[PDB]
């Protein structure tokens, strides 16, 4: 499947796509305001994510840091990013059919639209003002507003025994992005797509 992600915010992101295992295609690239990185993600891939990184420093080497969504300090990641991150989720080529989602389960720190650009389905998008509005125990010094299961490392924000509810904390991200999953158990907001669909993520769809 092709993935073309687009920087339409105003600062430099450097963009991140793995299966918490391996990179998918080269794993991450710089995105200057308005540029766009298209990768291929191999059929069938179960279980990626891309995301975005924001006020890095890297060496010649591809070694360094990241405010928000680093990835073990490589411009190339192989591994999932350190909260906050807004997660654009996709399972593909699952019993003929693909499945996408975005997620505020481990906070947020771009806003972001993911969507096909084929047909048959359409897309979601997490556009509000979370880190302006994010609640004061809930802000992340880096920039960006964290999950309470970061913060808090409770089994209830955690949802560790698989029984969990909706909580405050939850409510905040639900309230300014319903269509992106907000706790571990929330009702779902995935979409599914036809079978080796295309996409589009988008940083600052709106902005």
């Amino acid at each position: 499947a092709t993935f073309e992600i687009v920087n339409r915010c105003s600062y430099t992101v450097w963009a991140a796509a793995s299966k918490g295992d391996a990179a998918l295609d080269a794993g991450g690239r710089q995105l200057n305001s308005g540029e766009s990185w298209t990768i291929n993600v191999e059929p069938g891939t179960n279980g990626g994510k891309i995301w975005a990184r924001t006020d890095c420093y890297f060496d010649d080497s591809g070694s360094g840091i990241c405010k928000t969504g680093d990835c073990g300090g490589l411009l190339r990641c192989k591994r999932f990013g350190r909260p906050p991150t807004t997660l654009a989720e996709f399972s593909l080529n699952q019993y003929g059919k693909d499945y996408i989602d975005i997620s505020n389960i481990k906070g947020f720190n771009v806003p972001m639209n993911f969507s096909p650009t084929t047909r048959g389905c359409r897309g979601v998008r997490c556009a509000a003002d979370i880190v302006g509005q994010c609640p004061a125990k809930l802000k992340a010094p880096g920039g960006g507003c964290n999950d309470a299961c970061t913060v808090f490392q409770t089994s209830e924000y955690c949802c560790t025994t698989g029984k969990c509810g909706p909580t405050e904390y939850s409510r905040f991200f639900k309230r300014l992005c319903p269509d992106a999953f907000s706790y571990v158990l929330d009702k779902p907001t995935t979409v599914t797509c036809p079978g080796s669909s295309n996409y589009r993520v988008t940083f600052c769809p709106t902005a």
